[PDB]
Order: C-alpha cells, then structure tokens, then sequence
C-alpha cells in the first residue's frame, strides 16, 4: 500500500505523527496544519538494536517570523531555523536521523557535549543511542556541514537546528484519565468555550487545535488542569482565571504561539501593542487572589512565543510558587522572549530554553533551578537579576549548560551572570548613572554552580549592584571560548553603585569564584584579567571578590 508513518505505542517507546503535517519554510501553515521539517527525518528504536522495527517520530519546525515576513524585523535577522522532535520512553533507544537524500555523511556534534552518547554513522544516517533516564534528555544534533557564521559574533552554529526531547512516560499526576465527567476534550480545529466551561480539566488529545492570531486559551476559574497529549499540537497561549491552590499545565504536546504577531496585545485585538506597553501576550499567564497558588508546568513544549513566555497577575506575587520539569521553549526568534518567572519556593529542573532575552530570572527567594540547557540568542544575560532593586535570598542554580550564544554588541547586555541597570531610569538596561540603587535591600546566599558555555561566549558577569550583594558564590564554570573582543562582549565588570536617596554606597560582600576555566586555562586571582577577562571589577569591590581554589 501507500507508505504511511508508523508510530510506537508500547510500554517502552511512544512516538507520534501529524497527518496534516506541512513542509513550509516561508509562509504561515494552514490552520489545521503543522509545520514539519523537510530536512530531518527521525525514527526511534528501543534497544537492543535489531533488524526489528524503527518507529517514525514527527519532526516539528519553527522559523523566524512564523511565515510572516513583515514580522522578521522583530527578530535578530538570522536565517536559522529550529526543528525538533519529542518522544516518550522507558528504555535505552536508538535514534536514527536522516536528511535530504543528496546529503553526504557529515559529522555531528551533540550538545550538551557532556552527554557523550554513542554515535554511529551508516548510509547517510546518524545513529544516536540515547540512554534512558527518569528525567529524559534535551539535546541539539549539529551537522558540521550545516554550521554557519552569525555576524558579528562569528559564532559557529547550525543553520537548521535539530533538537531531540526524550522524556519519561507520563504518570497519573501529568496525564488525566480519559472519560472523567469533570473534564472536557475539545475536538480538533478552532477551540471555543474553554473560558466558560464548568470543567476543571481541559484535555487536548492527539490532533491539531487552534485559537486565532486574535484570541487565546482563557480558561474558566473552574479550570485547574490543562493537558496537551503527546501528539497534540495547539496554536494559542494559556491564561488561567482560577485562583485555586493549584493550576496545572502538563503533557508532552505542543503549545505554539505562531499565530500571534510579535507583541500581540489581547486588549488591542491581538494587534501589535500601540507603544511597548508591556502587554504582549504571555504563553503562561495566571492570577492569584489572597490565597497562595502553585503553578505546575510539566513536559510541555512551548514554541514561538510572541513575547515574555510567562507572568502572573496580582499584588501578592510572593504567594505564587512554581514546580516545572521536562519543559521546553523552542523557536523563540522574537525579541523579549523571556523564559519563565520562578516565584518563591520554585523548583525547576530538566528544562530547555531557546530565548532572545532574559533567561533565568533570579527575582525571587528560595528558588532551586537545575539541569538546564540554554540556547541563548542575542539579547540579555543568561542569568538576570538587575532591573529593580529587591530583597532576594537562598537561590541555587545548578548544572546549567548554555550550548550557544550569538551576542552582537554591549547594548545587548550580554554575559552569563548579569544584572542590568534600573529600568525606572534606564529602560534599556544600560546607563552610566549608578546612583539609583537601594542600600536597604540585599541579595544574599546565591549559588550558581556547574555552569558551562560551549562555543564562543560573552563575559562571565556584568553586574550592577542595584542593591547590596552578600554571599554569592560561583562554583565550577567553564567558558570554552570568548566572543570577538572587538564587540565589547567578553569583559566582566561590576561598577560601584550608590543609594538613590541617601547616597550611601552599595555594598558587595563575599563574592567568590571557584572552578572557573576558560578553554584549558584554570583561572585564579593572578589569572583573572589575563585569561578570564575580568577587568571591570570596581576597586571599591576588589576586596570583596575572592578567587578560591
Ligand atoms: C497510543 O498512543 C496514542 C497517541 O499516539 C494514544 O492516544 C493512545 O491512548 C495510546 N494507546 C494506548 C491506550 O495504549
Ligand atoms: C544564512 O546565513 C549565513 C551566515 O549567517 C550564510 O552563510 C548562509 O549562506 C545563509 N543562508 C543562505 C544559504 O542564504
Ligand atoms: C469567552 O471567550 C470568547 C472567545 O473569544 C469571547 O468571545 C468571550 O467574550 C469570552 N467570554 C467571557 C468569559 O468573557
Ligand atoms: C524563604 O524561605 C525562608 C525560610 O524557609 C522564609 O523565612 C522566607 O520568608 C522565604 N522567603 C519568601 C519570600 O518566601
Ligand atoms: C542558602 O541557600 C542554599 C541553596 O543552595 C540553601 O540550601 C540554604 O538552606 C540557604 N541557607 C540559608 C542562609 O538559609
Ligand atoms: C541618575 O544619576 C544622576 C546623577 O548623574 C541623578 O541626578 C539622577 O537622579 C539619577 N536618576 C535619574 C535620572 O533620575
Ligand atoms: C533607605 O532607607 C532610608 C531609611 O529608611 C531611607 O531614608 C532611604 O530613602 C532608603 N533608600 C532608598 C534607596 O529608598
Ligand atoms: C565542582 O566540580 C568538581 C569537579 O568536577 C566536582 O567534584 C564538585 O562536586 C563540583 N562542585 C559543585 C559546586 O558541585
Ligand atoms: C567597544 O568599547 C570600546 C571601549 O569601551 C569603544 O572604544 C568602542 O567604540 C566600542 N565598540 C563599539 C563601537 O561597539
């Protein structure tokens, strides 16, 4: 018969497909269609590797502008595309990757490179044995002959990226049981009525769904759980109205905002905001009243966000907490595509972030973030914590691997660990005025450990002490290479700041740096400025920065 895709649905492997898959690299795909990579084909086989059957795994594709060329002006202007595929597994599986048909056998680099997965090359195909892990893996497959140079960085990256998201099977907490009378499973196509449903659980089963570029998934206050099934692709953005103790979004399906123009404003008919009112539609939005609320985000893949990926409403933002895992953000070519907000008590792990702005927002206390892979694009620091003075304490960011960076200039506020200026007086985050700080607030007990930057990289840190700093320690951080010196992006700095009202000097205390390597050079105090390129530490703080071995 006519060739058909064959997907896996067993206790060891699960892959899916979309019959309305559309190969398109220039315009918006049809409503009921899903942009599919015409360059990469993926099949997965549960080990042991035998002449047995290999199952197809749909390869998604996100492109800058989302086919809207009059939208490219809001991207960094590169011609890079991002393809990806996800699958669930419970046992070691071999991933077979194929291309065009005129493609020669090219070498591939897996990122993070720490994975060290077995890689075989056979007849214009790449065989990657992916080991099973209760936390799955998120990695980039980069074909040498597909690498290009991004100006002015010169960063060598894939023109056509391919991401693989191998996740563990879903449990009773992340996958609703079918047939519950208190849940509603909207059929494929335009989705309507979820904003007034009496259901408490929205279930999107395999299939394509879409709100428009002029409407999003507002869930009734009654809704506390949104599930995107593996094989489900939903075009829209979600907003809970519920103020219950917990609201949840799970499943390994896709939530794509490809239909919204950049900075789409719900209050202005989803049109580009009138004047940067910071009302660009978020992919994850919620609201809390007087009671605390936990936001659970699990397994979902968010693509093409039209603005900041997430933000909650309220005056009691410290009453919110997050629990996210096995979550991904791909195809975020638009600017200001911030990663999630991590409210007090948050625990985030095994996340993949493709972002053109503030990545890890360290704005709240008692936060734990680990096992993150970041494909930072061209703006904002990897880690941000400097738009507004605040009291923040007890933060741990461990095992973070920035696989790529493509900064252009200083105005991009580059750097791994950054803290831009006070947005109230320097909205763009850059200004010589360092006298708008608050000597009454302090950020303390901060630990950034096991950070890693592959390829060329920006400065280790560019921190503006807008409030006091105390007990901040960097442990094990390696920068494979620095970006071109001429672009003003590799030197770290930390200028003395002053209180806005009192004029009192902002203090920095116990800022330690341990295990900092640049290439094959282990940095130390007598190495700081030489290789480490740490030149900007203000003499007033020099005594507070310690290079311990
Ligand atoms: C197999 O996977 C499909 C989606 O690809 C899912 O809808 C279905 O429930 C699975 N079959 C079962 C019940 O094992
Ligand atoms: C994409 O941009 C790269 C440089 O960033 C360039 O080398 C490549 O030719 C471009 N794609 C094409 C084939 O137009
Ligand atoms: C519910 O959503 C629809 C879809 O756009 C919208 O037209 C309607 O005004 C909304 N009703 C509510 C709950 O305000
Ligand atoms: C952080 O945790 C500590 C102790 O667990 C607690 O005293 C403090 O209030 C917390 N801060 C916030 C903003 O939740
Ligand atoms: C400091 O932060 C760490 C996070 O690694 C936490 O385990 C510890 O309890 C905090 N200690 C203080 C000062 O409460
Ligand atoms: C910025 O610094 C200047 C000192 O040069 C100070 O007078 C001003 O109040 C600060 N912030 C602003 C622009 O309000
Ligand atoms: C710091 O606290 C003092 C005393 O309450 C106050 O006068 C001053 O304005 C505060 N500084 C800032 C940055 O608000
Ligand atoms: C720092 O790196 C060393 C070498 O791999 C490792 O043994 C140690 O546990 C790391 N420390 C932290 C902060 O995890
Ligand atoms: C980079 O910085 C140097 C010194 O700070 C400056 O002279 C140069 O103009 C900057 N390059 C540009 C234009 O980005």
């Amino acid at each position: 018969r006519e060739f058909m895709a064959v997907t896996a649905n067993n206790s060891q492997l699960l892959t899916w497909w979309h019959n309305t898959g559309e190969i398109n690299t220039q315009t918006p795909v049809a409503d009921g269609n899903v942009r599919q990579s015409g360059l990469y084909s993926v099949k997965v086989q549960t080990t042991p590797a035998s002449s047995s059957l290999y199952y197809d795994s749909f390869v998604y594709l996100a492109i800058p502008g989302n086919g809207m060329s009059d939208q490219l002006q809001y991207t960094q202007g590169y011609n890079q595309t991002q393809a990806w595929t996800s699958f669930l597994y419970s046992h070691d599986a071999t991933v077979k990757i194929s291309r065009n048909g005129s493609s020669a056998n090219s070498n591939v680099v897996i990122r993070p490179t720490s994975l060290n997965f077995p890689v075989r090359y056979d007849n214009q195909s790449v065989y990657i044995t992916v080991p099973y892990s209760p936390t799955g893996y998120r990695f980039s497959v980069e074909f040498d002959d597909d690498l290009i140079s991004l100006a002015p960085s010169g960063a060598r990256q894939p023109e056509n990226a391919l991401l693989i998201f191998a996740s563990p099977f879903e449990n009773s907490s992340t996958k609703p049981q079918p047939g519950s009378p208190n849940s509603i499973a909207p059929a494929p196509g335009r989705v309507l009525g979820l904003n007034t449903t009496s259901a408490s659980t929205v279930v999107f089963n395999p299939g394509v769904y879409y709100f428009t570029g002029h409407d999003h998934m507002v869930l009734s206050s009654s809704v506390t759980w949104v599930y995107f099934a593996p094989g489900a692709y939903v075009k829209g953005a979600v907003e809970f109205l519920s103020t219950a103790s917990e609201v949840k979004a799970s499943g390994h399906g896709v939530l794509s905002g490809e239909q919204y123009v950049w900075y789409a404003d719900p209050d202005e008919g989803y049109q580009k905001a009138s004047g940067a009112n910071n009302n660009g539609l978020r992919m994850w939005r919620g609201t809390l009243g007087n009671s605390s609320q936990t936001f659970v985000l699990n397994g979902v893949t968010v693509s093409a966000p039209p603005f900041n990926s997430m933000d909650w409403s309220g005056n009691s933002l410290d009453l919110i907490t997050c629990r996210v895992d096995d979550y991904k953000q791909v195809g975020a070519f638009y600017g200001q595509t911030d990663g999630l907000e991590m409210y007090p008590g948050t625990i985030l792990q095994d996340v993949f972030y493709h972002t053109d702005d503030d990545g890890l927002k360290m704005y709240y206390s008692n936060v734990t973030a680990r096992n993150i892979v970041m494909w930072k694009e061209s703006v904002a620091p990897v880690v941000e914590f400097g738009w507004t003075p605040r009291n923040t304490e007890n933060v741990l960011f461990d095992n973070v691997d920035v696989i790529h960076q493509a900064y252009a200039n200083a105005g991009n506020n580059p750097g791994i660990f950054g803290a831009v200026n006070n947005y109230l007086y320097a909205p763009d985050g850059l200004s010589s005025n360092h006298s708008t700080g608050n000597s009454n607030m302090t950020v303390r007990n901060i630990t950034w450990s096991n950070f890693r930057a592959e390829g060329s990289s920006s400065a280790l840190f560019r921190i503006n002490p807008i409030q006091n700093l105390d007990n901040i320690s960097i442990k094990n951080v390696s920068i494979e290479s620095f970006e071109p010196l001429s672009i003003n992006t590799t030197e770290s700095w930390m200028p003395v700041w002053y209180d806005l009202n009192n004029g009192k000097q902002i203090t920095v205390t116990d800022f330690s740096i341990e295990g900092f390597t640049v290439g094959n050079t282990t940095i130390t105090a007598s190495n700081a400025a030489s290789v480490g390129r740490i030149d900007g530490v203000d003499p007033a703080y020099a005594g507070s920065v310690h290079y311990i071995d």
